[PDB]
């Protein structure tokens, strides 16, 4: 339930199952401050965290089947190339598990290091805190009672522990478990105490497993768990299946029956794609997860709540989800698996409707908060129109943002005709977001023919098991199907 403001998480986010991933650094705040602003700007670096996480490693849950997929096509590759050598069954799994041992090792250290680098920025949070000395630390660290009365000067309720990862590619990785103490003994009524990490509660003594930082709840275990446990069952499943793979295959499937030597793997194709632009990351990430996409159509989308429009393509986690068909609105929410829809971003535009009449020496005065990277166009009675950015809306706290237009207007006294938001976005700018938020579909313009089709139609190669990948024309699939994918977006 994240914002662009349109009711979808996003900035997705999806390259660290495929690729190694740079987590995002902390921002930090200047000495001289004041403490209103020193709050604002530790609120917006845990928005900014929250939001990070969630497009990435935290909302990304039914992508995690494709984690699977990627991890079958390279272990059975490896395998075949042994198998084909003649090698021994051991060695068959040798090369297959060597190839899930690095896959597995590259998406955990992902996961954890962007734990990490969260815990790593609260803690400096914290020290910023105390060293500012005008906020209180129940501000930035509040884990259920932030009285911090019997904690010494200068310490940090929070203590990041060293904890070792046993990687299956034979390294250890070092995982922070987050421990917060705020200070009172074990005795006191006051005592709270909370120790955690993505992996487990080591205690929990009037505490919450998730921080409040101005109302926003992050760094919840149980979002961070949910990733955590699913992640286990898919790397369980793929070195289990395998194993059955291996030994339903052994001696049977005739050494060089398939040859994939020279193979262009769907997680290959993708990765080349980051090194040189053609295409967003992310729908080429969601292509090589094999997640079911709708590359033929493009969609006219209108976000209910909010009323912008935008052109876009369409992606489902669960193809069940049925058919999009044009004139018919959905809600997200009731669906089984994730909508995602990736969109040219500088083409954002829809009415502003909660808007004054009076423009009164200049000043024009809107109901609702102007949305981060639009600009509300503002256009009088006299036909003059403003172009007001929503950073230079100034807040009234009254739920009303006005913005002095004496400067750009010709007549500063007259009356609001319309008014409109459009995007800050100077170039053609793609993202990919998971609308959370209910949905209509204006129309479906199949490309590249211009014509309006009633409903959508979503393609993947065929899913890998324990048994299947047997044959060459099913590899042979597998590289087609997908590299004309590519071939539909560029």
């Amino acid at each position: 339930i994240g914002a662009a403001a349109i009711s979808a998480v996003g900035g997705i986010g999806v390259g660290w199952t495929l690729r190694e991933f740079e987590v995002v650094g902390s921002d930090d705040p200047a000495e001289g401050l004041t403490p209103d602003v020193l709050r604002n700007q530790l609120s917006d670096s845990v928005v900014k965290r929250k939001s990070n996480n969630q497009s990435t490693m935290v909302d990304n849950q039914n992508i995690l089947d494709g984690v699977e997929h990627t991890a079958y096509t390279e272990a059975k590759i490896a395998a075949i190339e042994e198998l084909n050598a003649g090698s021994s069954e051991s060695a068959v799994l040798s090369a297959a598990n060597s190839a899930i041992d690095s896959y597995e090792t590259t998406v955990r250290t992902n996961f954890y290091k962007s734990w990490n680098e969260t815990v790593r920025e609260l803690e400096a949070m914290t020290q910023t805190v105390i060293a500012h000395a005008d906020v209180g630390l129940s501000y930035i660290t509040d884990f259920g009672d932030p009285r911090f009365g019997n904690l010494a000067s200068g310490t940090s309720p929070n203590t990041l522990k060293d904890t070792t990862v046993s990687m299956p590619d034979g390294t250890n990785f070092t995982l922070l478990t987050f421990r917060h103490n705020t200070g009172w003994d074990s005795g006191n009524a006051a005592y709270s105490v909370v120790e955690y990490n993505p992996k487990e509660v080591v205690t929990s003594t009037n505490s919450n497993t998730y921080n409040t930082v101005d109302g926003t709840q992050y760094m919840k275990f149980s979002e961070w768990n949910a990733v955590e446990t699913e992640m286990d069952t898919v790397f369980q499943n793929v070195r289990n299946g395998i194993s059955t793979w291996v030994t339903n295959v052994y001696g049977d499937v005739q050494s060089g029956a398939i040859e994939i030597s020279d193979l262009v793997t769907p997680r290959e194709r993708a990765t080349m794609m980051a090194q040189e632009e053609g295409m967003s990351q992310a729908i080429a990430d969601l292509i090589a997860l094999n997640v079911p996409v709708d590359a033929e159509r493009e969609a006219t989308i209108t976000i209910q709540d909010t009323g912008a429009t935008l052109p876009g393509t369409f992606a489902l986690t669960d193809s069940s989800d049925g058919p999009l068909s044009a004139g018919q609105t959905y809600d997200p929410s009731t669906f089984s698996g994730d909508v995602y829809f990736t969109a040219d971003m500088s083409l954002v535009e829809g009415p502003w409707d909660a808007i004054n009449s009076g423009v009164d020496g200049g000043t024009i005065t809107i109901t609702s908060e102007p949305y981060e990277g639009t600009a509300i166009e503002v256009t009088t009675v006299e036909s003059e129109t403003v172009s007001v950015p929503a950073a230079d809306w100034t807040d009234n706290g009254d739920g009303t943002w006005s913005y002095d237009a004496s400067g750009d207007l010709e007549t500063t006294i007259t009356n609001v005709d319309s008014a409109r938001f459009v995007s800050t976005a100077t170039e053609t700018t793609y993202d990919t977001l998971q609308l959370k938020g209910a949905f209509t579909v204006d129309k479906l313009v199949n490309k590249q023919s211009g014509e309006e089709v009633s409903s959508t139609s979503f393609t993947s190669s065929e899913p890998q098991t324990d048994s299947n990948y047997i044959t060459q024309d099913e590899w042979d699939q597998l590289e087609q199907q997908n590299k004309e994918l590519i071939e539909k977006y560029e």
